[PDB]
DNA sequence: AGTAATCCCCTTGGCGGTTAAAACGCGGGGGACAGCGCGTACGTGCGTTTAAGCGGTGCTAGAGCTTGCTACGACCAATTGAGCGGCCTCGGCACCGGGATTCTCCA
């Protein structure tokens, strides 16, 4: 649904069953409301936005 | 070593429908229940006798307790196969339909 249509703004999506797994890549912004004590975590959360196919900039 | 997210699983709850089971109406029948008469069978009282109960005497079986030990079960470590969990299939039992036999009830 997210990566079909652009009218859906935002997608909340927790850090551990959330951050691993596939492209999220028409999202172009990531917040991180709270940030993981391991950073390897918070970093496979921003790639799932800074990808292969990524569309625009990610902040 | 702790506490919280993640993910399996299994129980509860809701929605729809479909139809089979519960509820409702009504006539009548026959079974519940009150009433009657009799008669025989059980409670009562008496005289009879029978043996249960008590106080007393005698014996020995065997319940109850101690001693001594060795035969039998508790405990452990190594071995293995009998018994359990999972997968498969085919044949027994149900379920249906249809015609045949039985049973019931009013004539």
């Amino acid at each position: 649904d997210f990566q079909t249509r652009p009218e859906i703004f935002i997608f909340l999506l927790s850090t551990r069953a959330g951050g691993l797994g596939i492209n999220l890549t028409t999202a172009d912004t990531v917040i991180f409301y709270d940030s993981d004590w391991n950073p390897t975590i918070d970093s496979q959360a921003m790639d799932r936005a800074h990808r292969l196919g990524q569309t625009k900039q990610v902040t």
